[PDB]
């Protein structure tokens, strides 16, 4: 049985899609595959693609996952755990802004703690990147939504920012942020990649990432 | 195969399937269905019977072709007359609205039960009271009609309601709502023949999106 | 099992989407069936729609199959001859224009050869359809992409109108080309039907779709 996007691409699936893949104790999982970005074999694990879909939500549905295979969605924080728990694995994010400029980060390593230890984001190194990196900053940290105050800050960044994110005090990235579409006034609260285009432009498309 | 099987999205949620998705559900003859789950609205577990997203599919469709389904799972469809009241026969299920029109309004309707005869009661409308929704109740109007196409009138309009409104639908004399309309993207000048819904943003604006979508 | 979208039809498969068949010689392929145009059960091999994928490619890939089942796709062309080889396939190409006008061409026979003969055109008579015969031209010409010119210029045609097909000197068609969205003032390298909308006018949509 296929564990990865990547395995499925080396079996000769060479078209984008929902599969399903087996985790390390053998429940099925039915994923994203991309396989034609960078050589393809990627497992898609957040998408955003047209603000369809509310990201402002809580812990529990953070942490069982939401959205749409339709369209958007975040995979959930214990399927991305599982997922990237033993071993490890590239992290990619792609971005598309407004005027369709491409950019991308690609960390060497990835990965999550459980719930019990939050969401931690154990992640290893920025090998490279057109949208530099905004990622390192939030190693170490917990994960945190409006309802779980597991941010360092005085009061809540989460609802100051209105998204979920290993928010510390407060962030340089929120790509779970509001779907603003573009330039947006207000500060911080958008779909945002600080070193890509601020903390005031919230981006077209976002996609997480993953592979072995 | 069937008796170890899903029989609803509910079942499915409560599986663990917590993305929204086609997932193929065995209906009460056993029969697979692939069906559309909402796993993401008011908790989740609806079965998804009417989608309209971007007009790439017409629904300006005869009797034959509403009774077995079409459209795309891509996108747009009716999952089909027979389906519906395989889905709904036996019991109590309970129906939502959902309409999003192109200024991003989200606005919604629930109804306590919703069931469709058979066939040969032309898939009567059998509607449960309003319980709630910002888009109003522009359903209950439509209690007990049968469904009607443009080849097949069974409303209670001397005419055509089906031509008149360009849709399918339970209608009555005509409509207050009218969801397999035309996809006439916001404002049009034409008369109650978009993807309306009088109480929601009237008889002369084509919403962005409708689904109606089933639950326990 | 069924063989074909068709066969699925025949089964009450009534919408359209993506499920699983068996090739001829019991391979699995999960392919696009349009269940809807012309009495349904066509099984769709090339899908543009948006632009949101690059149909430049090359040899290898072309011959595996690229895209995504989500949007725009290739299906590849040792599955197009798998699929056309076995007897007398329809083929049906469906074009919608930027004002969502719907053209057609429906061919009575169509099949592409094996690798060897280079994925050679097979096309049988013209039947109907509105947008005209732009295909027969074609019949009985190895396909090219740009790293592997089988047509009959003294240069590169899939260079020259960036795409890939059945070039011969050069092309009345290039439903693989450029995705440059309604009328454009670059010769011949859009999503062109010659005798639809012109060597001036790349389609909003191109279907090309295949029944027993
Ligand atoms: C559903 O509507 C029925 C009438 O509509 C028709 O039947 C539909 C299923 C559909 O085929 C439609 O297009 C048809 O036109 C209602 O039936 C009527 O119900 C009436 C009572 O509400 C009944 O009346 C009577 O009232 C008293 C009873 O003691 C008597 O004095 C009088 O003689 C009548 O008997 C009427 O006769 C009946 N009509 C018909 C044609 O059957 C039906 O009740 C309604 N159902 C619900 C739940 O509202
Ligand atoms: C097709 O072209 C080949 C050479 O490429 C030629 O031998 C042949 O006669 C043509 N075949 C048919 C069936 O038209
Ligand atoms: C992936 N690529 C850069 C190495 C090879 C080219 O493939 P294609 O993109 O030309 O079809
Ligand atoms: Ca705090
Ligand atoms: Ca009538
Ligand atoms: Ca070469
Ligand atoms: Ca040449």
């Amino acid at each position: 049985g296929p564990r990865t996007c990547k395995d499925l691409l080396d079996r000769g699936h060479f078209l984008s899609g929902w599969h399903t893949i087996y985790l390390p104790d053998c429940r099925p999982l039915t994923v994203l595959c991309d396989m034609d970005t960078d050589g393809g074999g990627w497992t898609v694990f957040q998408r955003r693609v047209d603000g369809s879909v509310d990201f402002y939500r809580d812990w529990a549905t953070y942490k069982q996952g939401f959205g749409s295979r339709l369209g958007e969605f975040w995979l959930g924080n214990d399927n991305i755990h599982a997922l990237t728990a033993q071993g490890t694995s590239e992290l990619r994010t792609d971005l598309v802004d407004f005027e369709d400029n491409y950019q991308f980060a690609k960390y060497r390593s990835f990965k999550v703690a459980d719930e019990a230890e939050k969401y931690n984001l154990v992640l290893g190194a920025f090998v490279e990147g057109s949208a530099g990196d905004s990622l390192t900053f939030h190693n170490n940290q917990s994960f945190s939504t409006k309802d779980q105050d597991n941010d360092l800050n005085t009061g809540n960044c989460a609802v100051m920012f209105q998204g979920a994110w290993w928010y510390k005090n407060c962030h340089t990235s929120n790509l779970n942020g509001r779907y603003l579409r573009g330039t947006h006034g207000s500060f911080a609260n958008g779909i945002n990649w600080k070193s890509g285009k601020g903390y005031n432009y919230s981006y077209k498309v976002s996609e997480m990432k993953v592979r072995p």
